[PDB]
């Protein structure tokens, strides 16, 4: 049903549809030697779309503006980065000159300059105090802490109680630490619980890299988060 790492070569898209108007992305990329799935969110706003996440580098987000057109063909007006890696940012110029209006939060668009990454034109006020939420069209954008880095955000579409956790919520699938140079292990099931309190009722959790699942996946985060720590 969901596309899975191994049915995706790497340099092609595919969208799976969750709900009316809401849409998952998912890519593949090669990272030391493996490959990894990647997810990213569209939702439909009127007659146009709001993006989250590039699809990981500019070739596979060039296909994935194509993709979007062949399949929905309505126009990607805007874009936010969850944070500042590059299966988040990397493709933000394609989206650019694609005349979509890229955004991401002040922490972001910083720690991307500073890492040496695309960075996102449009800063998000609103989202710099752990527990902030701001409305963003058809979502709501919410800043749970720090877990997987810094700067990352959480995306929750209301119409389909759909939370979208980025690289902060793991698939069940992974059960060791992914990739943490960047992470405050000690704050992401702080910051995990946040994501609980402020969106109990969601039905439709996505990961960063994955499978989709429930609630479950919350904890299932934290329960390999505190096995990593220990
Ligand atoms: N100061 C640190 C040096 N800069 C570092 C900044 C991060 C980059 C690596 C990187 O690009 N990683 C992204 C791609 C990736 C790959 C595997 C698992 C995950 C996961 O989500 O678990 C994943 O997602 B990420 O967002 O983390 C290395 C240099
Ligand atoms: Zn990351
Ligand atoms: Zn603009
Ligand atoms: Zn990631």
């Amino acid at each position: 049903e969901y596309p899975t790492v191994s049915e995706i070569p790497v340099g092609e898209v595919r969208l799976y549809q969750i709900a009316d108007g809401v849409w998952s992305h998912i890519a593949t990329q090669s990272f030391d030697g493996a490959v990894y799935p990647s997810n990213g969110l569209i939702v439909r706003d009127g007659d146009e779309l709001l993006l989250i996440d590039t699809a990981w580098g500019a070739k596979n987000t060039a296909a994935l503006l194509a993709e979007i057109e062949k399949q929905i063909g309505l126009p990607v007006t805007r874009a936010v980065s969850t944070h500042f890696h590059d299966d988040r940012v990397g493709g933000v110029d394609v989206l650019r000159a694609a005349g979509v209006a890229t955004y991401a939060s002040p922490s972001t668009r910083r720690l991307a300059e500073v890492e040496g990454n695309e960075i996102p034109t449009h800063s998000l006020e609103g989202l710099s105090s752990s527990g902030d939420a701001v409305r963003f069209g058809p979502v709501e954008l919410f800043y749970p802490g720090a877990a997987h880095s810094t700067d990352n955000l959480v995306v929750y579409v209301p119409s389909a109680s759909v939370l979208y956790g980025g690289c902060a919520i793991y698939e069940l699938s992974r059960t060791s630490a992914g990739n943490v140079a960047d992470a405050d292990l000690a704050e992401w099931p702080t910051s995990i619980e946040r994501i609980q309190q402020h969106y109990p009722e969601a039905q439709f959790v996505i990961p960063g890299h994955g499978l989709p699942g429930g609630l479950d996946l919350l904890k299932h985060t934290t329960n390999v988060v505190k096995a990593h720590t220990n």
